[PDB]
């Protein structure tokens, strides 16, 4: 039945800057249109909370938690996964083909999400922080494209860790899948190089001040433990039940611990560990990311995180404006390097969604917003962003509480921009 | 799962079992109490979301599987109008609500001629007749018919779109295909539409002239019966369609007399307890020339022969004769027999109206649905069913209203529950 389900759904599976400089304009477009259930149920003024959202090869997939109306029989998880149709006017049409919804006992607060090869992975916990170590358990949640299949799983496993992490922090994390394998990167804490990490970080502090050196605590984990990073391999294979292998190494110093994607890189058994940027000093990374055998997180973009003069540790680069949120940081799957932020701007007459597109390489950055008839201060931002017909389309949705209302309401639409002279 | 057809069966057949499951008389008053749900994961509703216009949306629900087929006027030759087919699941959604889920879509070009297809949903498939013109001919452009097979998941072999040549009786002369909902059963879909025949006339001619022999009808002084406007009755035909591919498609028309046919304009066909049988049901005309239903073979014999809604003058049979508009007659897939209509009544808020008949226990349950809006209706269409032992509706209207100049589609559904 997989292979059936996989043979009818391949016929829905069919630049973006300017090449030199000058005067650049950006023209942008919103398209309301969507078969999704998260939309239907925006219409109807339903709530929804911390909606995670990936994009992959032509399938999409959401997860996020639902406020219902009066009923109890207090927050509803909610899998949702479909294809991208081309519409009239050859536009992406978000279709939902299957969903499901999770009963409160299987306590799934905080959910990753990941889709490919037709289905929708995910981890869910109640509690953000996980011990490694009454053994600390995480649910897995598989979803298939259509039906019900075999594909589906909703499972408690417990993780088969390094000797010795000690806890994982789960926020908001994209992850993808890939070779029948879906892979997340989380915050992670560890005993082992964690003196000498922050001993090389001591003796970094010493030839220049960081916002950090001071602080007594550090940003996923209470207290002076440095973070490192967290690999969370789970397979897909039927041949043995599913098991959630983590791994674990340091790379440049992590100051956001409320996030952390992985998108899939032109480079095989790589990848695109990303965090977004928090408070308006904490600067989004890119990272290579290894999800073979090997873990290791090397920066990309060198001049937000750039190694230390000594030892086997990097710098904390970070800052001591008219932004509320941004977030996050998505790699864009081009074969030229170039990643997105999207900002809530209200430095304008009208509040804007503003994205920033960087291509690093040759220093340039493209930024277009999108103004907002609404106006209020948002409390969630989430960018998923993928090419289409030659042209950068993201699904944004971001949540916020208006200054003249009583409830806080949920936003969600496919935008694009395009880039000339 | 070496075929897709299968396999495809297995994963949604567990959801189409979802769906698994009117008192005894009352003293006094009865309570009928109406609910609207809007929620649907749709294409149909999110295009009228976005104000987008939808024109003559049949809808055919059978076995937790919907299919919808209606005209899209975009915003980008003729006219531009565009024919969609769509097709999903009645899922459960949260405080047990039947949630409409499409699972797959479908867009015709211009150069198939689709200004008029039928609908039928069954078996995971929805199957559809397109034409241009309502009036096709099988006699000497020699007329096809656009046949449409649309799976409920992806591209498949279930997926059909040929121009086929209809395989008729001889000799049948005409059919008058307009809005006709069929169904599948037993891999063969089934419609019944007005028909033209040259045999057997002077039977029907003689029993029609003998009923006004009596009593004056507006029937007895027309020369020009209404779908192809001769001088002779239209017939009853039956358009038989296998889904097997085991054999090329071919679309075999059969036909037969039964009831004096008045209306033309619509004739549904809804499965029934009888073996290779079904409900034929015909729309009411305006004033009170009414609907009526029929009991129609669906096997090797094609005989109409009236259940209700038709008296019998000598000893054929006729029919009887503030609503603006009203058409489709609905018989509801329960054992016994009930059937559903409701019209756009205006003596109150506006109303849709819904009349429940149950003929066995000589009962009728009615309930309104006020409306919000006001204005006069141009298109009205319900199809119900059976959710939680509960009257459940999917109702479609376009009407056009006082203060805009364009027209206006609704779609929703609609429950009714009775009590005491
Ligand atoms: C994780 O550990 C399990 C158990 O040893 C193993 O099956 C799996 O291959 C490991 N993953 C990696 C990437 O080594
Ligand atoms: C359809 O027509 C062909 C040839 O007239 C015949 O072999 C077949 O039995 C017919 N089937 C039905 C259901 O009428």
């Amino acid at each position: 039945k997989a292979i059936a389900s996989a043979a009818n759904p391949i016929r829905l599976s069919a630049f973006p800057p300017h090449r030199c400089s000058g005067a650049t304009t950006s023209v942008g477009k919103v398209f309301p249109l969507s078969v999704s259930l998260s939309m239907s149920l925006i219409s109807r003024a339903s709530e929804i909370i911390n909606m995670l959202t990936a994009i992959s090869d032509g399938v999409y997939g959401k997860t996020y938690l639902l406020v219902p109306d009066d009923i109890e029989r207090q927050e509803i998880r909610v899998f949702e996964i479909g294809f991208i149709k081309r519409w009239l006017n050859d536009m992406p049409l978000l279709q939902t083909t299957n969903y499901m919804v999770l009963p409160e006992n299987s306590k799934a607060k905080v959910c990753t999400i990941a889709v490919g090869e037709l289905t929708l992975a995910s981890l869910c916990v109640e509690e953000s922080t996980v011990l490694l170590d009454s053994q600390d358990g995480i649910l897995v949640v598989t979803l298939g494209i259509f039906g019900a299949t075999p594909m589906d799983h909703i499972e408690k496993v417990i993780p088969v860790a390094h000797p010795s992490m000690e806890k994982i922090h789960i926020t908001n994390h994209r992850g993808f899948i890939k070779d029948s394998i879906a892979t997340w990167m989380v915050p992670a804490l560890a005993s082992d190089k964690q003196e000498e990490q922050k001993g090389c970080l001591e003796s970094a502090c010493q030839r220049k001040t960081y916002p950090m050196c001071n602080q007594t605590s550090w940003e996923p984990f209470g207290g002076r433990q440095l973070p490192s990073y967290g690999r969370l391999t789970l397979p897909l294979d039927a041949s043995v039940d599913l098991q959630l292998n983590i791994s674990f190494t340091y790379g440049p110093v992590i100051l956001n611990g409320d996030g952390m994607d992985y998108y899939e890189s032109p480079l095989l058994n790589s990848g695109w560990l990303t965090i977004p940027p928090k408070n308006g000093t904490i600067f989004g990374l890119i990272n290579k990311a290894g999800r073979g055998d090997q873990f290791t997180v090397i920066p990309q973009v060198l001049t937000f995180a750039p190694r230390a003069s000594s030892g086997n540790c990097y710098l904390p680069i970070q800052t001591s404006r008219d932004v509320l949120i941004e977030s996050n940081l998505v790699v864009l799957p081009t074969q030229s390097f170039r990643y997105v932020i999207a900002t809530y701007d209200i430095s304008r007459s009208d509040h804007a969604i503003v994205y920033y597109v960087y291509d690093p390489i040759r220093t340039i950055s493209y930024t277009h917003p999108f103004r907002l008839t609404t106006k209020g201060r948002p409390d969630f931002l989430r960018i998923e962003c993928f090419v289409w017909d030659d042209n950068l389309w993201c699904h944004q949705f971001y949540r916020f509480e208006a200054n003249i209302a009583n409830s806080t309401t949920s936003v969600e639409n496919l935008v694009r921009m395009r880039f000339s002279c």
